[PDB]
């Protein structure tokens, strides 16, 4: 896994731009490669050995799991200590929401994007849990194709909306597939309103209350454009947020529904 990846002398990179930030991340140009990526330098200015062998997994766990819909990962820099990824043009889900009214074919095709790749990780021996699923990690390319990134809280802030309720209930309970079923339903509802869940709200704790009895954002109302398909993905959002997580579906049946979104 972490023999095919590289180490990387920051005299190969050139034109360091910010574009996230977490630890800022950087568009730069490998020089003698003649293309672009995207490189993730650590936010503390000593980087212990906890950070170096926390960022190798990190690495080895997205080789691990290389597929169309997961962002492919190239090597560790060591000049700066950072990640060295690919660059995605259109940047992260979470800026397009912000920037301008979608076309609906496109919103479903994301949403189903996202998730065939988290089903590929589900489908892994073991399966791979991205636990940190959230618009920002949802990444888009130049043509608005899903690539899903951040892996450094996988396992074999303004972040508590995409927490599962029974994760608020019992301190340390094990993780589960059903993590990121619940995260997965709060990004459709990002999908669905172009809006950051519980945005306007007063407090975070009484929100978290209620979400423990059963709260969970208001319901977005049916589209004019695709009012058949938006029903049956609020409706899908619904199952996939449901409070016992036993009930909420398997991304093998998730995908298969947002399949037929998009026939
Ligand atoms: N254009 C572009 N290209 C990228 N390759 C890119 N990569 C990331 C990223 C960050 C940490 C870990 C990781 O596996 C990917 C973010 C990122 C993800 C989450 C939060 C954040 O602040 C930045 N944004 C990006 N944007
Ligand atoms: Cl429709």
């Amino acid at each position: 896994a972490l023999g095919l990846l590289r180490t990387f002398d920051a005299g190969e990179f050139a034109g360091w731009e910010k574009v996230g930030s977490f630890g800022q991340v950087y568009k730069v140009r490998h020089v003698h490669w003649k293309t672009w990526l995207a490189i993730k330098c650590s936010p503390s200015l000593h980087v212990d050995d906890r950070e170096r062998m926390e960022l190798l997994e990190e690495a080895k766990k997205m080789e691990m799991a290389k597929f169309r819909y997961i962002l492919p990962v190239y090597g560790i820099c060591q000049e700066p200590v950072g990640l060295v990824m690919e660059y995605m043009e259109t940047g992260s889900l979470e800026k397009l929401l912000a920037s301008e009214p979608l076309p609906w074919d496109l919103r479903f095709r994301i949403v189903h994007e996202t998730a065939v790749g988290m089903n590929f990780l589900h489908c892994m021996s073991p399966p791979l849990l991205h636990l940190n699923l959230k618009p920002a990690n949802i990444l888009l390319d130049a043509h608005y194709h899903v690539k899903i990134s951040d892996f450094g809280l996988a396992k074999c802030f303004g972040t508590i909306a995409y927490l599962p309720p029974e994760r608020i209930r019992e301190k340390s309970r094990l993780f589960d597939t059903k993590h990121d079923v619940y995260s997965f339903a709060i990004v459709i509802w990002g999908v669905l309103t172009q809006k950051k869940p519980f945005a306007d709200e007063k407090n975070i704790l009484h929100i978290m209350m209620k979400v423990v009895k059963g709260h969970r954002p208001e319901l977005p109302p049916i589209c004019r454009p695709r009012p058949r398909a938006c029903a049956s993905l609020i409706g899908l959002m619904q199952r996939c947020w449901h409070a016992d997580p036993q009930v909420r579906p398997t991304f093998q049946e998730i995908t298969s529904e947002t399949e037929d979104l998009c026939e």
